RNA sequence: GGGGUGAAGGAGGCUUCGGCCGCGAAACUUCACCCC
């Protein structure tokens, strides 16, 4: 069998039929998240866009209003004060360039890394081999360099995601955990949607949002109208 | 229905209760792109 008895009750649960109001969806996920943790609700999106073109792609930041309910340990590299206003914003680790050693070395204790534009030249060369396979390379695009450094790490502490379509034009995101109030996941997946349509290309032809569904981390879909 | 590839989720998944699989990119699940 495909799939294990706890997964076909789940699709006993579900109307493949039925496009569900992002309300009735944020209801329905605590039912249909049964493995033994308590899962993340994803938000997934087919775009009406040329994934081949670079002025189509879809790639940007929102911070979720409520956050993801996970933890994040950040490491930030940055210069003279905003070594301060850096640990001031509560970043698990922060240094300067003399840190990109530690990691040249072992070090590997962090889920995030975020920069300040002035030590860019040396967070490339010695770490976009580390990192970038990674997909952790500090990049404006993914919100990770700036100056306003503090602000930031507290983003991102407190939940702020990143999105970027894969090749095949279809886009992904976490928006929450099933033991979410329903309420609260109904403003995160509000909130991921808006970002997307944020970033809809210029030049992207037809509907953009083509379908847009709901998930968990192991159990089963919801297709949803995304203006609901 | 059987599978591959991508991205995302993910620390657990399945079980005939013996164990099998995964915590490596890799289980499992989701949307896509494809093969049959
Ligand atoms: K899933
Ligand atoms: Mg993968």
């Amino acid at each position: 069998p495909k799939h294990g008895k706890r997964y076909r009750a789940l699709l006993e649960k579900v109307d493949p039929n039925k496009i569900y109001t992002i309300d009735e969806a944020a209801h329905l996920v605590k039912e249909l998240a049964t493995a033994k943790f308590d899962e993340t609700v994803e938000v997934h999106a087919k775009l009406g866009i040329d994934p081949r073109r670079s002025d189509q792609n879809v790639r940007g930041t929102v911070s979720l209003p409520h956050g993801l309910g996970k933890q994040v340990r950040v490491l930030a590299i940055a210069k003279g004060e905003k070594i301060k206003e850096a640990e001031e914003a509560g970043a698990d680790y922060v240094g300067g360039e003399e840190i990109i050693q530690k990691i040249l070395d072992g070090w590997m204790d962090f889920d995030a890394v975020v920069a300040t534009p002035d030590v860019m030249g040396a967070v490339g060369s010695k770490m976009g081999r580390i990192l970038g396979p990674r997909g952790l390379l500090p990049n404006p695009k993914a919100g990770t360099v700036g100056f306003n450094i503090g602000e930031i790490i507290r983003e991102i502490k407190a939940g702020r995601i990143e999105f970027r379509n894969d090749k095949t034009g279809a886009i992904h995101a976490p928006v929450g955990k099933a033991s979410f109030p329903p309420e609260k996941l109904a403003d995160n997946i509000r909130a991921f949607i808006r970002a997307l349509e944020a970033h809809k290309p210029e030049g992207a032809k037809g509907t953009f949002l083509r379908s847009v569904y709901v998930t968990t981390t192991m159990g089963p879909s919801v297709r949803i109208n995304p203006h609901s």
